[PDB]
């Protein structure tokens, strides 16, 4: 069975007005600043659900499918009876709208994809089959989105599952997964696999990002902070719609994904630890601008 | 037909001693400093073939095959006639030998692979046999400074194959192809002064070996790609070392962009920029 990747609850809030830390270290209001914020970028959010009703999250949404047995089966209820996939879903995409926090990429569209019911053997956790995440990542696929982000694993390599990360990167998808007993979907070669840091940079995966008290958007309109290596992926996610969008601009054609993959490396910053704990590097979007 | 990119004679030297200014541009001696020189890796060299005899040279060349009709069509004479392929051959990797010139992979080993005969021009079936034979012989890199104007779908089936058995394949930005084709990493040229690409290197004023011991100065856009191939080289050995793993084809190449230098230039005319070996250095 695949599972959520664990996090902590570090504290709720009923109302912020910022931009949040994590998103700020990965230097996305600087892309933001070069007209770039994943304008027509489409992110399909493999997790718990989201709330669609959020302030920060009603303008990005653009549909979503339920492959759980939730609700019994109603593939038109995508809610989030955890908290993650709201949480998530923020720190891509949070509409600037002088209100709440915003996500990296806060033009970018979301997709939101259920495949993980609350896990009664875990409380606090998810939890998900096989079958409802290879479901999930085909039906992404069907509906063209630019990104896959998930933060879950599993202990088994099911080729069905190693079939469709290949189908979604054969169609030029990147597949983001976060590298938490949990090793697939992340540790395929096909996947970008992140790590986390802390908000003051201290900690084969290939990039890493904030995972250390990460304030977004939770259910009911309101706001927490989360710590956890899951909370790393969404920066990179939504870092990846501003790539891709800024760079398939700049080179004047689409970008393949290796091509995009090598965007994100080029945006990193060393940070002086191992590879075997920081892959490339932090996420740090304005790399090039500093370098020339 | 395929044919050496147009290159132009700009000097030819007895004797030198230095490192050439292209290899100090792509900060290859920085990475040296490193402990990393290219020790293990092998680029395969498609071109004119290469002077074994040459003392920069002769430590460094693993084996060579001739796929030409020069010498008879004798397989093991892969003899420079031209220049051009010994010229590419000293800048990925002459060795440091307090004499002479150095490459950017002063440690790596060379595969010359001769698929054209005296400019210079070959058949397009002598590139793909020379290809699959750099796969067999599981070489890390393939260097082409050469191009043709037709699409030959068995030239894009062989780069493939190459790509697929995770082989790191460059080529000059000629004379579209193969440099064209997707899975390649098309190389285009700039200055010593810094004047659909991945990367640019230097290709104005190169001075590398030519056959009979001597040396000359190059200039041309072909002059950039052995450049990426040593860099290349120094990136993998670096890499799969701090990674303390085999690297794919997809991270290696990765790997290249992480280690460029953005000129300023529209990403239609360099690309990602200057190979620039110490640019993750510069950024912590």
């Amino acid at each position: 069975t695949i599972r959520l990747i664990p996090f902590k609850i570090e504290e709720k809030l009923e109302s912020v007005k910022e931009i949040p830390e994590g998103v700020n270290m990965v230097q996305a209001p600087e892309i933001w600043k070069e007209g770039i914020r994943g304008k027509d970028i489409v992110i399909a959010v493999i997790d718990t659900g989201c709330d669609r009703d959020h302030p920060d999250l009603k303008d990005r949404i653009i549909g979503g499918r339920n492959f759980t047995t939730d609700d019994n089966g109603d593939v038109d209820n995508y809610s989030d009876y955890n908290g993650h996939g709201t949480h998530v879903a923020g720190t891509i995409a949070a509409t600037e709208n002088d209100q709440g926090v915003v996500g990296v990429a806060p033009e970018a569209k979301l997709l939101i994809l259920k495949v993980l019911a609350n896990d009664p053997n875990n409380p606090g956790s998810a939890t998900g089959k096989y079958e409802w995440i290879v479901n999930a990542i085909n039906y992404a696929i069907d509906q063209k989105v630019d990104i896959i982000s998930m933060s879950l694993g599993g202990p088994s390599d099911v080729p069905e599952l190693h079939q469709a990360v290949k189908r979604a990167v054969e169609n030029n998808i990147l597949v983001v997964c976060a590298a938490g007993e949990l090793s697939y979907p992340a540790a395929y070669n096909e996947v970008i696999s992140v790590g986390a840091i802390s908000l003051d940079g201290q900690i084969e995966i290939d990039v890493v990002a904030p995972g250390e008290k990460i304030l977004s958007t939770i259910p009911g309109g309101k706001f927490a902070v989360f710590s956890g290596t899951s909370m790393a992926t969404p920066h990179v996610s939504g870092a990846l719609a501003l790539i891709k969008q800024l760079s398939e601009k700049e080179f004047e054609r689409n970008l393949t994904e290796p091509e995009l993959y090598a965007q994100l490396i080029k945006r990193t910053m060393p940070l002086g630890f191992p590879k075997a704990l920081e892959g490339n590097g932090l996420v740090y979007l304005t790399a090039p601008n500093l370098l020339s």
